[PDB]
């Protein structure tokens, strides 16, 4: 059972008596700060996740107050609790947040240095709330850093299937979600994974399909889909003397379906000349262009594997030129690269291909670890701030500038984010957005006062996060 | 909501109940951190799995029926275990047939060996063993925590150590600042709870819970805190009223520890005059129990610490200890909360050893670098299926790839032994039935949906300690 009085920086319980006296507003934003990989633009995802699950509702119990004032009163060996100031909310309004968040739509991809998020307060006794939830809210730095260094890995992979091919068809099946034991927690996982099928609809992560489905809901049947595959234990358990048998049977259980069978258990390239191309290829050429045969290396460079298994694969079995002249493998015949996959490893492999003439038709990319664990909060300055305060009915415009770091100025006073008339984004400060120079602030309200007033479906989601191209 | 283990797995794993040999009754499998600094790992975090996703009943009609469901639009096909997991539900009453050995927790075992093995107890259920490695080799998490945040106690240690002659106090010089900058809740709460192994400096608070809940410790809590500021409490005054801002909360926390960030607008001129001038007569008369804590928190980590101690030095007392290193009064201490990861970390006691600092003086707060900067690549962490039976045979199974000989997995059944010299050995080819040298490290810790072993948080922290 989580409890919201537990889920926050230790300092923070503290805060209350530092504020100056008669504080009766304390307004936040977050946002991701500005500064071969930029990442210029963010994709806002993950907010409602957090709203729904940890924030709105009766959130404040007398159970929870008395665990929490319990439990800090050991932390600090003093007793710096606001018991007061949580018994406020549980009587006043029945444990529900006297919060409201304005967000920009989930999906929306916004360029760097501009408000994606505010938090204030809408009771005066509760100015100390707003950065109590800073903590849980910050952790949507993670939804969205997947989803834009997943975006970013999709703009990557369809310069180049435009380049190699003329078309971006099965674009949203070329990177698939490899992740699940690679990330630091069951929860992560579900976050992680749904924040990459923003972006594709390829998943091995099953957990972020439930996640989807409970938070955002899909006029679709799955938010996302997977294909049956071997792993090193299906192989490896028929004995090294049967390497053949074991892949015998894994193409003819799985011969209506595509199926990828790992194949570097001993010798990958003996594996593709002899055993694919040679003792097997007979259950190979008779596959269907809808149930081809996906061969997966695992081990060596990733690029050079790549390349060598591809060419092996040209001499076994037709290979054909296409409209750009770069060589194609036979429809039944595909590759999977799933090791040392990341952003960097996967533009290597991408020009590589390319400057050996293979088509990207003929690869997809499994990502794990690089996908959703290899990633900081620092990738994308990740930040939320004080920007404006009200104390004893005056309201003033706050901010940090270090003398020695100015990319940690934050913005100041009442925050707003306005389509210009070129169809670009601006953040205005001090209250400007009021003015509607550029019209309407594209912040709406998500969460006011313990109850979740505008939610999005991940279609919607989707649809807003999709490539200009 | 709840938890479905039918969905706790890589989407592939569903459809290697038809992949594996005919007639394959036996499964098993091992957990290693593989070789080729991180020369020892500390093993941690496999009873928080083993309580919450897989002990009890963990199977349902409901849960078959949900994961039926799903994986039939997932993959396009029926390719579902249903009949597996519905013979589980009948015959075990949903209990997983299933039995987990593993090195007593707070263990420090060497690269390249076995720490856990994993192994079906019912013929039925061969499949089941692998099924589980997805939610398994998620223990690699609280292992490179643990291990990661023991190698920075092991650098406090020494610098600790050759600046004032002894180690007190080590156990508050790494605090953890993670929580924001983690994953998830859950993960804040698993990785909190592994530095916690090492230190008892935390700030975030998941951690506690997680140990109350699955562990366990003699004292109220694992961890401590004390009460500090931060930029909007500072900035809410107006850039004009810090020197406001640092007397009100300095005097609202009069008789305990403190820490003030004041590098809001400029670190240097709040240590010269605001800290050293203005507000120096209330720093002065405070507790050695209840020290001004400066924090910095922007600029080059070291270059920011030389220059605040500098100037600290220059405003009050500095003695030389019994080392020969500058010690800063005791009503006095710093903080070096940014860019702290075990490099940076390194550089910073280094750098401040080189300008005859001692390290009393200091302490580190760390975020991502503690928590989150960490991947399952950094000690090898993998699980591997080492030995099968099929057909009444049993033989040892491994993969070799050809261009990568670190991804060489050991064969047949395994066996963790410390040999009289000390060091550990892991036996292969169920060479440990040969009882060569004492008995195997690694006990039962799970058998049919049953926690057989429990380690308390306490036990754990023991067999984590520093060599010294
Ligand atoms: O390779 C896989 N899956 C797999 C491979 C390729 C594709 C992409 N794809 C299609 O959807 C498709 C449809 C039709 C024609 C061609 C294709 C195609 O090429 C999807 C999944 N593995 C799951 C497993 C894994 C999981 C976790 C950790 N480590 C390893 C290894
Ligand atoms: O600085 C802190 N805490 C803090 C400061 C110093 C110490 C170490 N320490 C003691 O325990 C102690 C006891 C007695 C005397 C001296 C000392 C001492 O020096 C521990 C925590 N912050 C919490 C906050 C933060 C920022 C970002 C993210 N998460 C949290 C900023």
């Amino acid at each position: 059972e989580f409890n919201i009085l537990l889920a926050t920086d230790s300092y923070k319980v503290t805060h209350y008596k530092q504020y100056p006296p008669n504080t009766s507003k304390v307004y936040s934003y977050f946002e991701c700060r500005e500064k071969k990989v930029k990442y210029e633009e963010t994709v806002f995802y993950g907010l409602q996740y957090i709203l729904n699950k940890y924030l709105k509702g009766k959130v404040v119990t007398k159970e929870k107050i008395q665990e929490a004032k319990d439990v800090y009163k050991e932390h600090f060996q003093d007793d710096v609790f606001n018991e007061k100031g949580w018994n406020y909310i549980l009587e006043k309004y029945d444990g529900h947040l006297p919060i409201e968040i304005k967000a920009v739509p989930e999906g929306f991809v916004i360029p760097r240095g501009n408000v994606l998020f505010t938090v204030e307060n809408t009771d005066p006794e509760c100015y100390w709330l707003t950065n109590w939830i800073e903590t849980i809210l910050v952790q949507s730095w993670y939804p969205i850093t997947v989803a834009t260094n997943s975006r970013e890995q999709k703009k990557i992979l369809a310069k180049y299937l435009l380049e190699t091919s003329g078309n971006l068809d099965g674009l949203e099946y070329k990177l698939h979600d490899f992740g699940y034991r690679g990330v630091s927690s069951q929860e992560t996982a579900g976050i992680g994974a749904s924040a990459h099928l923003v972006n594709f609809k390829g998943t091995d992560t099953v957990a972020g399909l439930a996640l989807i489905k409970k938070y955002y809901g899909t006029k679709d049947p799955v938010p996302g889909y997977s294909v049956p595959a071997a792993e090193h234990s299906t192989i490896t358990a028929w004995g090294k003397d049967h390497e053949k048998d074991a892949f015998e049977h894994i193409v003819t259980q799985f011969s209506s379906v595509p199926v990828s069978v790992v194949s570097d258990s001993y010798d990958i390239y003996n594996a593709c000349e002899k055993i694919w191309g040679e003792d097997l290829r007979h259950l190979i050429v008779s596959r269907s262009t809808q149930a081809p045969l996906i061969i997966r290396p695992d081990s060596g460079n990733p690029l050079d594997t790549v390349l060598k298994v591809l060419e092996i694969l040209g001499k076994k079995f037709p290979v054909t030129e296409n409209s750009k002249g770069y060589k194609l493998l036979p429809p039944y015949l595909r590759v999977i690269q799933g090791d040392g996959v990341d952003i960097n490893t996967l533009q290597e492999i991408v020009e590589g291909m390319k400057q050996k003439m293979w088509s990207i038709e003929n690869i997809a990319f499994g990502s794990g670890g690089g996908l959703l664990q290899k990633l900081t909060r620092d990738l994308l300055n990740c930040s939320f701030k004080c920007s404006y305060v009200v104390t004893n009915g005056l309201g003033i415009n706050v901010f940090k500038d270090p003398v020695a770091d100015p990319n940690k100025r934050s913005k100041k006073g009442r925050l707003s984010l306005h389509r210009t008339p070129a169809g670009n984004f601006v953040t205005l400060e001090e209250g400007k957005g009021d003015l509607e120079e550029y019209g309407q602030d594209l912040l709406h309200t998500v969460f006011k006062n313990g109850k979740v007033t505008k939610s999005y479906s991940f279609d919607e989601i989707r649809k807003n996060a999709q490539l200009n191209i």
